[PDB]
């Protein structure tokens, strides 16, 4: 009689033990005419998933989940994590025009929506794209969240594109993870010269992906090494913290060189101080740092993941043209999501961890 479906959900924030498997998920529902229901075939685990499991961003994300303050506390639960999906379209609302049942699609889901570690996921038409024809679901599911994060930082915030990168020198701090391994490749597709900073053991990987130079950040003479290279037109910082104290100094000055960071206290400030005071603090940091770097002749920018079907269509074109490859470290069956989370939580990513749902 009833329709039941499967998911990994959490009922409270905490350590990995909060993960719970249920075969009693309700059927997915189209609430708005621009939504699409997708059968999840594969999903990837992202550090944002492990962090959100522990409560990270809860304050800000709850405001996003319920703008009106019309829901009660703990109303996000049960919460399905997972941001990436490769799969097949089951149903569309009446305003979706470019997708239909049976299409093979991928998407990155915003953090404030129910996630993809489930049999089905509801997404908005503007977040979804036809997946690369050349990739399996497993391969494709590794890409959307990291690719869109990289795209936001590089293209949208950085202003770099296929026409203006030729012979620009790019530094990627943290080149061996999900974002970095995508970033190396999109930058080489646009003919930039790429310097990758990563651990010694990742060096072969990042070179095969197209890194021109590699710096081992534990080599103990990173400064003399960077000092020995020409300056950079662009730095993508995926490490953060102390990197900001030395890395901007290696950009060309007074030439529109840009430092973009993906590691910010945006969500942490609101967790610690609340929405109003956290947002204030974030603004003070943003404003003082932008001006201070402007005075030293560089643009300093923050960048964030942003969901985009149209950007995914551009990415799928690069994949199918052979310019971007998926980099999958490991796959886990659906029954081993907790194990996949522990692996991610242990660190030292070399590309991506994918969950096979089908
Ligand atoms: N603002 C935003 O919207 C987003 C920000 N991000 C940021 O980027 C990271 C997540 O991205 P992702 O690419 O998926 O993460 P990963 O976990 O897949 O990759 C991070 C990589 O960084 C390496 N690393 C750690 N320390 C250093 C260092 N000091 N120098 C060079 N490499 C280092 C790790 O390897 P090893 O430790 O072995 O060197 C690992 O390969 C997080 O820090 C996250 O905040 C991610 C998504 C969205
Ligand atoms: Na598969």
């Amino acid at each position: 009689l009833y329709f039941q479906s499967m998911a990994w959900v959490i009922d409270k924030y905490g350590k990995n033990e909060v993960l719970r498997f249920t075969q009693n998920m309700m059927m997915p529902i189209i609430h708005y005419p621009n939504e699409v229901i997708v059968k999840v075939h594969a999903a990837s685990v992202n550090p944002i998933d492990v962090n959100m499991r522990s409560g990270y961003g809860a304050t800000a994300l709850n405001m996003k989940r319920d703008p009106l303050h019309v829901k009660i506390k703990g109303e996000e639960f049960p919460l399905t994590l997972g941001r990436d999906v490769s799969g097949v379209v089951m149903e569309c609302g009446l305003d979706v025009k470019y997708f239909k049942p049976g299409d093979e699609v991928w998407a990155a889901v915003p953090p404030w929506k129910q996630g993809t570690l489930s049999e089905f996921v509801v997404v908005s038409g503007n977040e979804v794209s036809h997946k690369p024809k050349s990739l399996t679901h497993t391969q494709a599911a590794s890409l959307p969240y990291v690719a869109l994060t990289a795209w936001s930082a590089i293209n949208k915030v950085g202003g770099l594109n296929d026409k203006n990168c030729t012979g620009k020198r790019v530094l990627i701090l943290g080149a061996s993870g999900g974002v970095g391994t995508f970033a190396i490749q999109v930058m080489k597709a646009w003919d930039a010269h790429v310097t990758a900073v990563c651990s010694q053991d990742a060096s072969e990987l990042v070179r095969k992906l197209g890194a021109d130079d590699v710096i081992d950040y534990k080599s103990g003479s990173v400064e003399e090494q960077l000092k020995s290279l020409k300056p950079f037109d662009f730095i993508l910082d995926n490490v953060g913290g102390s990197t900001e104290t030395w890395a901007p100094d290696f950009l060309k000055k007074w030439s529109g060189a840009t430092y973009v960071t993906l590691v910010t206290p945006f969500l942490l400030n609101m967790d610690r101080l609340g929405i109003a005071d956290g947002m204030l603090q974030t603004g003070v940091t943003v404003g003082s740092k932008a001006l201070k770097h402007f005075w030293k002749g560089v643009h300093y920018r923050w960048a964030f993941f942003m969901a985009s079907g149209p950007c995914l269509d551009d990415i799928a074109e690069l994949v199918d043209a052979g310019k971007i490859r998926p980099v999958i470290e490991q796959t886990f069956p659906f029954s081993k999501v907790p194990e996949a989370f522990l692996k991610v939580e242990r660190g030292h990513a070399r590309g991506k961890t994918v969950i096979n749902v089908v």
